[PDB]
């Protein structure tokens, strides 16, 4: 399963942006695809998506005029629209399948690795995490009722310079691929993440995520940086 978006764009002030992308080797029909971006140095923001078999489009509020999501099935493409650039809109954006597994059926997600494009809501996360190698941390996702008491959690990994990848669905869910010394948990409007015998390779951002019934909409979390220290 393979994703193509397009080459990264310089763009006036004022324009329009189509962002595409192209997926392969899966049944395209089957996914929903999501469009998320995030400015440089900066967190992740859900923008829209479809969903499979109604082809319906929806959007976060703040985009709501300025935003086309759009699938040829066809091609197996998905497009993205952004209306009147401002520089505030400079980020790179995402194009994000979403599916269950062909097997069992449980869920996956699979991010594409970014369109630069060049010219608010969020559960609470601690900014910041560190330990040696070895040592465990966990890392807390804080929101209220109507997203994490009522939503399933997702958390997200994301290395340096690198798309987010699905660490943890369904609250305490490992996607195939992902080692058992990550454990998911949530009680009331709170979440955690535990990494038990951490290792240099986990030294990323961590990002927990819900939709929300009171907004409608997808909700990052600030993100925690954690800090592997040698040794
Ligand atoms: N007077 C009116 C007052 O009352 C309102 C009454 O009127 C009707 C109110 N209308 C509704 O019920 C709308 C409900 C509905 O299904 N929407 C269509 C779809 C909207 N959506 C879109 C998208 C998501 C989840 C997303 S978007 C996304 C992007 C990137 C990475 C992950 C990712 N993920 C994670 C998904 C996995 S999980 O599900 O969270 O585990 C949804 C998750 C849950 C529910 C709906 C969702």
């Amino acid at each position: 399963v393979q994703l193509v978006e397009s080459e990264a764009e310089v763009k006036k002030p004022g324009s329009s942006v189509k962002v595409s992308c192209k997926a392969s080797g899966g049944t395209f029909s089957s996914y929903a695809i999501s469009w998320v971006r995030q400015a440089p140095g900066q967190g992740l923001e859900w923008m829209g998506g479809t969903i499979p078999i109604f082809g319906t489009a929806d959007y976060a509020q703040e985009f709501q005029g300025r935003v086309t999501i759009t699938t040829d099935e066809s091609t197996s493409t998905a497009y993205m629209e952004l209306s009147g650039l401002r520089s505030e809109d400079t980020a790179v954006y995402y194009c994000v399948l979403l599916g269950t597994t062909m097997v069992t059926g449980h869920y996956f997600d699979y991010w594409g690795q970014g369109t630069l494009v060049t010219v608010n809501f969020m559960l609470t996360q601690p900014p910041s995490a560190s330990g040696t190698p070895g040592q465990s941390v966990t890392i807390s996702c804080s929101g209220s009722g109507s997203n994490i008491g009522n939503n399933k959690v997702n958390w997200y990994q994301q290395l340096p310079g690198t798309a987010p990848k699905l660490l943890i669905y369904s609250n305490n869910q490992r996607p195939s691929g992902v080692p058992d010394r990550f454990s998911g948990s949530k009680s009331g409007t709170s979440a955690s993440l535990a990494i038990s015998g951490l290792q240099s390779e986990d030294e990323a951002d961590y990002y927990c995520a819900a939709w929300d019934d009171g907004l409608s909409g997808y909700v990052f979390g600030t993100g925690t940086k954690l800090t592997v220290l040698a040794a």
